[PDB]
């Protein structure tokens, strides 16, 4: 039995397109990746995704639907990720870069996986085909899957 912490990710996915951010420093810098980080006291888990949409890509969203969970584990870190994973397709203002990330849109043929982690490879194209999802993945390092579980589920 391990504790979890819990974090948010925000995939602004269009009919042709997806907003992505090249994170510039802290966790998976180096890698593009959805909007997010750890949820707050007191906030709810959707609240803090809309909270953390907004300081890494100045998006403001009024809602989020769920997606999918995923759960990371680490090889020598005790505590488990539980990352809840959120889109939207309706946004009203234009991304701007911040001390975090750097926005960038993506055509949805020229998703770029091999600058992605790893296990999005496998649950991104679930996204793609709004088909809702719970995962878990077990790294060492930040390369390397030795373990992982992936199932399309009805509900998150
Ligand atoms: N796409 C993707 N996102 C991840 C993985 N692991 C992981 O912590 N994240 C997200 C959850 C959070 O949005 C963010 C980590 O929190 P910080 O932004 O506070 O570093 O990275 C992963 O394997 N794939
Ligand atoms: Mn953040
Ligand atoms: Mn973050
Ligand atoms: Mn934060």
């Amino acid at each position: 039995m391990k504790a979890s912490r819990l974090y948010t990710l925000v995939l602004v996915l269009q009919p042709q397109r997806v907003l992505l951010g090249m994170k510039k420093r802290g966790f998976g810098a180096g890698r593009w990746n959805g909007f997010g980080g750890k949820v707050q006291e007191g906030e709810t888990i959707e609240d803090g995704a809309r909270r953390e949409l907004q300081e890494e890509s100045g998006l403001t969203v009024d809602a989020l639907h769920k997606v999918g969970q995923i759960v990371f584990e680490f090889v020598g870190e005790p505590e488990l990720m539980d990352v809840h994973v959120f889109c939207t397709d309706s946004i009203q203002g234009t991304p701007v870069e911040s001390d975090e990330m750097r926005p960038c849109w993506f055509q949805l043929d020229q998703i770029p996986f091999k600058d992605m982690w790893p296990d999005d490879s496998y649950w991104f194209p679930l996204l793609l085909q709004k088909k809702k999802f719970h995962g878990y993945f077990k790294f060492q390092g930040q390369d390397t899957i030795l373990d992982y579980t992936l199932r399309e589920v009805d509900t998150v």
